């Protein structure tokens, strides 16, 4: 099994904490240091092309240098055979003691105005280190914004994956479901179907299937939030949840800003404008 395995004569795993398309993340022993990690072990498949091995190393380096109170440290990284398996990519990272938002809301349902405006300025602000950076989220989703028990926000499971090539489809971008490479403006998308859930206490798009909930990213506007709610709130919202990735606002930063503004009571300011490449 997967269990016991020492990757690299160094991480134990011990216990399995999530399940994704990439991979497994696991809960390890670190042999050197003696503290508990979280390992995300990724699928054989992915290791067997040469070209995302090069592009991991490269993305998991970038992020690992990261040092914000409010990003999920990445500590190492790097390949580990198991026998019957082969060669695997794995990646090793802080182990957050704090609770997950889908968690949260699933118990309060709509957060309170001062509460939601506060995490969503928050994950803007931690977001802006990984965007200035040249990196991106990729995978923006309540699962991924725990809350520590002081009360700061901290964003786990980097898309590192997903840069070297249903509840995805909750929060996912319009430009990924429709299958052009993310941007910072993507994850300030997704900032925002988390914002619209916090805000309102339902997501902007339901169905059946993953594919019909990924479609109406694409084609369906948002749904129109609760009246009860004030404009300047309700715009912030509706001007990241625009299709046209050009039209949001570029990155974390800018959207933090915003987020400021409203708290300050005044209207959410415009985005700047797009320059030409």
């Amino acid at each position: 099994p997967r269990v016991g395995v020492t990757l690299s004569g160094r991480y134990r795993l011990q216990r399995l904490i999530a399940t994704g398309g990439m991979g497994q993340v696991w809960e390890a022993v670190d042999n050197r240091l003696g503290r508990r990690v979280a390992v995300k072990v990724l699928k054989s498949e992915f290791s067997s092309d040469p070209e995302f091995i090069e592009r991991f190393r490269a993305e998991a380096r970038t992020t690992a240098m990261l040092n914000h109170p409010g990003i999920a440290s990445v500590h190492d990284y790097g390949e580990s055979q198991m026998n019957g398996e082969g060669r695997t990519a794995y990646l090793v990272m802080e182990l957050v003691n704090g609770e997950p938002l889908n968690s949260v809301l699933k118990r309060t349902g709509r957060l309170s105005l001062r509460h939601a405006l506060d995490m969503l300025e928050q994950t803007g602000r931690a977001l802006q280190i990984a965007h200035a950076a040249g990196l991106v989220h990729r995978d923006v989703k309540p699962g991924n914004i725990l809350i520590t028990p002081t009360g700061q926000v901290k964003i786990t499971d980097f898309g590192i994956a997903k840069a070297v090539d249903m509840g995805t489809a909750q929060y996912i971008a319009p430009e990924q479901a429709l299958g052009h490479d993310a941007s910072p403006a993507s994850d300030v998308y997704s900032l925002g179907v988390v914002g619209y859930e916090a805000v309102s206490g339902k997501r902007p798009f339901a169905g059946d299937g993953a594919l019909t909930v990924a479609m109406k990213h694409i084609k369906e506007p948002p749904p129109p939030l609760p009246p009860d709610l004030p404009p300047n709130v309700r715009e912030l919202i509706e001007i990241t949840l625009v299709k046209n990735p050009a039209m949001r606002y570029r990155s974390g930063g800018p959207f933090a800003d915003a987020v400021a503004a409203v708290r300050a009571g005044r209207r959410p300011p415009r985005p700047s404008q797009t320059p030409p490449p």
